[PDB]
């Protein structure tokens, strides 16, 4: 099942009562149609956020920034792959040593380097105005939908992939760490995965500025645990690969005989 | 008995008039209650020093600190066997001197000597700071408890085991000191050794630069003391090896006859 097949977060349109309530309010707006109308006191106003064309109408933009960001990272994709294509596929008439060939090849690398770089940067972008969108829907129970779930989790997914290749380790945390629990992403061995790298960057960066030593450990602490966690998840406990986890943990972890 | 199964000090919880009492001053207090208040003057205050919340909370950040300084000494002695096992295990295809094989050797035992020291280094700073912790209990009746005790002469060995590998023979004299005043630790012959050695060192110092003769000769009267009561209560009294130490003592001592 797709959750995202029709793009819409909840369908909007069924007591009688409920049907001579609604009634009543649509000829109450109709008494004091003022479009001009601006209310100089936003509390009232603001009220709307809570209603459900507000979030379907974030929703959409959510779901469009996702999409552009994708976008960008799949043709990114596409365009290295021809790339590459047309380079190998084109004569060189002035090439017949071999440190030539090397040193074509590293050209070819450094502008393949610096398009993702920049398609990466264009598509965080895009998901960082996603994450904005969605953080601003204030219905808990639209909230708990699985179409708001399965976005959510795309969106972090996508950025958080993004930010690595960035080499914005540190600010992957929180996003990660809000990715876990939503269903049952924690379950998923990349998302440990990725915590363990970058846990062990912060944990370097006390060390190599001399930091606090509960941070150290905090830190420390915390990169054991998902890394454990990942090599449980993918290769199973009591497994080759947990055993020799365990004991590099267990040597690198403080312990007391 | 294991006096630190339960890693605290003393467990805090029965009189009808002292439960009436804790009754009042819990309503005093909520009368007062204001968590941001700060006591200008300090007094007061520091009257929570006395208290078994405190004593605990220091037992429990010393215990914390002997736990991490004694996995520091064995996680090295674990790398160091390790390190040793991989290094006979690896192909030398490039060694067919002798001296090539005496050369590799040597390199190993300086790894091995400078990686003990720093973990030694690692080590003792965990024990310091489980001796300052220890320090600041200032109720003389939670000091006599068995845990505390327990705890007090394993901080105090590890601490003066470590220093005399660091060779900072003198410093171990106060702590050496304090030991043996502690339970039956004074008929120990470990403890009694090492101070041999300190006072050893002490007097050759003194030798050495030409210091006083008073502290010459007290240096030498309790590296004397020392040396056989550590023979003693090893080997026994009125055993070879005891009069072996009183004919080298009365040699070394100055008598008058």
């Amino acid at each position: 099942v797709d959750e995202l097949l029709k793009g819409e977060l909840v369908p909007e349109n069924l007591t009688e009562d409920q049907k001579k309530k609604k009634k009543e309010i649509m000829e109450q707006e109709s008494l004091w149609k003022n479009p001009d109308f601006k209310g100089y006191n936003k509390t009232f106003q603001e009220l709307h956020q809570l209603s459900k064309t507000f979030a379907n109408n974030q929703f959409r933009l959510a779901l469009s920034n996702y999409q552009s960001g994708v976008n960008t990272i799949m043709k990114n994709r596409d365009w290295v792959e021809q790339y590459r294509k047309e380079e190998a596929e084109k004569k060189r008439l002035d090439e017949k040593w071999y440190w030539q060939k090397v040193d074509r090849k590293a050209r070819e690398e450094r502008v393949v380097y610096r398009e993702k770089m920049k398609a990466k940067q264009d598509a965080l972008n895009y998901f960082s105005k996603a994450i904005n969108h969605l953080d601003e829907i204030k219905n808990p129970d639209l909230r708990e939908r699985p179409e708001f779930k399965r976005l959510l989790s795309d969106v972090y997914r996508s950025w958080i992939m993004a930010e690595y290749d960035l080499q914005n380790l540190p600010q992957t945390i929180p996003i990660l760490e809000l990715y876990i629990e939503i269903d049952d992403n924690e379950k998923e061995y990349p998302a440990h995965k990725y915590l363990a790298s970058a846990y062990s960057f912060e944990e370097n960066m006390i060390k190599k500025t001399k930091g606090p030593d509960d941070m150290l450990f905090k830190y420390r602490y915390k990169k054991n645990v998902h890394l454990l966690r990942a090599t449980e998840l993918k290769y199973g406990k009591d497994s080759p690969e947990y055993k020799h986890i365990v004991n590099v943990i267990n040597r690198d972890e403080v312990i007391s005989v």
